[PDB]
């Protein structure tokens, strides 16, 4: 009774191969099941973590490079257009031999870099206002600096789109960096080092004289600023409720609470909402209704940009923009990062040129790469195994309310109601492939010269930000998918009540029709399982079956809700990361993610162990001494076989919402009686504690 296909013998070689059978599972089985896997590999000098799932993502590249590299006949203008972009993208002797000219041409475009221009304030001082300054780079180039203005999805509303505010991001990863002492004193220096460098590059090939104290000086004076922002930025823990976050608000009333002065200026709320509005013909009035998410940030900002010069502030604003286009340049401008890059990843150089241009291709492009990937690599067949082992899964979930003793009946048919509207979107939208001039028509604006690799981001600058900002006035299209099909990783939109599975998720070790049902339901019955589960989150959890942000909850089902999830938080905040300098994890900003896993290890078991019931076991896999129900928690396990950089580690401890891999793995497994029954874990061993967190 051993499976012994080709499938079953390569399923078995992976996951003998990555554990370390001499590790005690009830100890660690981190240890156990990727113990192999962490003796055999080393970190790539260019990754910042690496592992079974980075590695999925690297695989995926090779299958962009050899789709985008070569021109082909049959070749739709929409593909056409991915690989011009491609070519001018991997082109490092064109890009060479341009300099930094590209950014000297647009640097007058967003009123210079008063650091790297002479005379500045003679030369942009007579046309400066903050109000033109902040949305010029927002409008034309994407980049939100001082205050954050977007058009989005109307958290109660939403079918339409609404103008937010908010609090911009910062130049490191988190606020925290900037206290610049201890674990980020590198980067603090790797950062304003950077600045300097790319100030005296700039000020060299416009041939104009260098003070190294004054370039010192000035470059200190963008990060004491940036220090003073990023403390007046509101921490994550304190915007993780949906409903405190958002604030409705018209223009007119922003305009007397939200008051700001700069350069000596009374900042015009309308006036700045128009400068970016009018780029897509749009004229907004006091009447117009605005979500501000950040007020206590704008209310803290106040006595800050008062403080401020035009000079200061513009010195900022174009080192924010440019910081990101450095590496779009030649050599002598991609070295400028170096220091900076290994301070916030670890990282000795860059990734592979062709995977850089792949992955820009991708993001620009979801549509052309994600046709391109699913005809080379996507079964498309297997779309229905999916949709199959999604409809196990709801059920479960749905199934699994009822044996919920804090949450009241009338909660539980809400819960419900909103579980059965999940819309699924699985492998990629048919369209891509079956409607040719579709396709053509959405790139129709994009031209691109396969010479001007810094011309075709440019224009791909613009058009992104054109695209999202032309939305405003218009209705949510519910067709439209929230991810590219090249894509290894899954989502939920809280707005559209719908999980998505693009094609990338779907292989092996996730999913495969070949493979054991025991490794499907741990990977992909898992990953499924999570992404329902986001639903009901404490984010998720907030908003109604049809997108809605309101309260669908009764006040003593909600109570009880927070008070299962505290013990997550306790649970996880209490993981000592050591590649983070003996850091603990933020529990609460990594909340909403360890429910979706707790919940969604849960449901795939539950899935399982009734697949189980209805089709008998399934044929043991040859070389492994272990049944099903242990190769389901074995794969599960070594998604997450893998490491990270100590710098990298103390980024994402920061940045990521998501545990690290090991700790998702452990904390998932801790709170789970069914894996301390499968590997007969004794009690108070370390796999299995008294104490279990439960909330789905
Ligand atoms: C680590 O776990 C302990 C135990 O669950 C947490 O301790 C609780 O902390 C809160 C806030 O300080 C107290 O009100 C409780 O009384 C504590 N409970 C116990 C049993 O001591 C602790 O908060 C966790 N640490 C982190 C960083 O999450
Ligand atoms: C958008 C994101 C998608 C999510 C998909 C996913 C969900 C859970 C698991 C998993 C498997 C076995 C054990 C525990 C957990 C694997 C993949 N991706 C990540 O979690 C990490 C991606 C990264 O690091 O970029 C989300 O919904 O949070
Ligand atoms: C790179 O660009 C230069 C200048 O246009 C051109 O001479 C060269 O052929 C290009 N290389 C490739 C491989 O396309
Ligand atoms: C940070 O912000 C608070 C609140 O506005 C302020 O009181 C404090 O002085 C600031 N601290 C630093 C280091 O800038
Ligand atoms: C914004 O204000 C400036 C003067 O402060 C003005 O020249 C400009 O036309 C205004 N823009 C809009 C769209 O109102
Ligand atoms: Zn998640």
């Amino acid at each position: 009774g051993i499976c012994k296909s080709s499938d079953c013998i390569k399923s078995a070689a992976r996951l003998i191969q990555n554990m370390d059978a001499t590790t005690e599972p009830c100890t660690d089985f981190f240890k156990y099941a990727c113990g192999g896997w962490l003796k055999r590999n080393v970190i790539p000098e260019t990754s910042s973590r690496y592992g079974n799932f980075d590695i999925l993502r690297d695989e995926l590249e090779v299958v962009l490079k050899d789709v985008l590299q070569e021109p082909k006949t049959e070749d739709i203008v929409a593909v056409q257009k991915a690989k011009a972009l491609y070519r001018s993208c991997i082109n490092e002797s064109a890009i060479d031999s341009r300099g930094g000219e590209p950014l000297l041409k647009l640097l007058p475009d967003i009123y210079g870099w008063p650091v790297a221009t002479e005379n500045w304030e003679q030369k942009y001082g007579a046309s400066w206002t903050a109000e033109k300054a902040i949305a010029q780079l927002n409008s034309k180039y994407g980049k939100k600096v001082l205050i954050n203005l977007f058009v989005g999805t109307d958290d109660k509303n939403s079918v339409n789109h609404v103008i937010h505010i908010d609090q911009p991001r910062l130049g490191l990863p988190s606020r925290d960096y900037y206290e610049c002492t201890g674990i980020y004193k590198e980067a603090c220096t790797a950062y304003v080092d950077f600045m300097i460098s790319v100030a005296r590059l700039i000020r060299q090939e416009e041939r104009l004289p260098i003070d190294e104290n004054q370039l010192a000086l000035e470059m200190n004076k963008v990060m004491e600023l940036e220090k003073e922002i990023a403390n007046a930025t509101a921490k994550p823990e304190d915007r993780n409720d949906p409903m405190l976050l958002y604030n409705k608000m018209t223009l007119a009333q922003i305009q007397n609470n939200f008051s700001l002065e700069i350069n000596g200026k009374p900042f015009s709320w309308l006036n700045f909402t128009n400068e970016i509005m009018s780029t897509v013909n749009i004229s907004i009035t006091n009447e117009e209704d605005v979500v501000v998410y950040a007020p206590e940030y704008l209310t803290k900002l106040k006595p800050i940009l008062t403080k401020y010069s035009a000079r200061d502030l513009q010195n900022l604003m174009s080192w924010r923009f440019i910081m990101d286009l450095v590496s779009s340049l030649s050599r002598t401008y991609k070295e400028s990062r170096n220091a900076f890059r290994k301070a916030l990843y670890g990282t000795t150089s860059e990734t592979a040129t062709w995977r850089r241009c792949a992955n820009y291709v991708n993001g620009n492009m979801e549509n052309a790469v994600g046709r391109l990937y699913v005809e080379a690599a996507f079964a498309g067949e297997s779309k229905h195994v999916v949709e199959d082992l999604i409809a196990q899964i709801r059920e479960v979930f749905i199934q699994t309310l009822d044996d919920l003793t804090w949450m009241d009946a009338e909660t539980k048919k809400r819960a419900e109601e909103k579980a059965l509207a999940i819309k699924e979107r699985i492998g990629y939208p048919d369209d891509i492939v079956s409607n040719d001039n579709k396709l053509n028509n959405e790139y129709l604006e994009l031209n691109y010269k396969e010479d001007e690799y810094f011309e075709n981001i440019i224009q791909n600058l613009k058009f992104s930000q054109s695209k999202q900002l032309k939305k405003l006035r218009e209705k949510v299209d519910k067709d439209e998918w929230i991810s590219g099909a090249a894509v290894v990783n899954a989502f939920y939109s809280s707005g559209r009540n719908q999980i998505v599975f693009p094609a990338g998720i779907l292989q092996p070790p996730f999913f495969s029709a070949q493979q054991s049902n025991s490794l499907n339901y741990g990977g992909i019955g898992m990953v499924i399982g999570h992404e329902i589960t986001h639903g009901f989150d404490d984010n998720g959890r907030n908003f109604n079956k049809d997108g809605d942000l309101v309260d669908w909850w009764t006040q003593q089902s909600a109570s009880n809700f927070k008070e299962q999830s505290q013990c997550m938080v306790y649970q996880y905040g209490n993981f000592s990361w050591d590649l983070a300098g003996g850091q603990h994890l933020n529990g609460i900003n990594t909340l909403g993610e360890n429910i979706a896993d707790n919940g969604g290890l849960g449901q795939a078991y539950r899935a399982y162990q009734n697949y189980i019931k209805k089709n008998g076991e399934e044929k043991l896999l040859p070389g492994l001494d272990l049944n099903h129900k242990q190769l389901f928690f074995l794969n599960f396990a070594q998604v997450w076989c893998g490491t990270y950089r100590p710098e990298y580690a103390v980024n994402s401890i920061k940045t990521d919402v998501h545990s690290p891999g090991n700790f998702r793995i452990i904390g998932t497994l801790q709170n789970s009686a069914e894996f301390s029954e499968a590997f007969h874990c004794r009690k108070n061993s370390y796999m299995n504690p008294e104490k279990k967190c439960r909330v789905w």
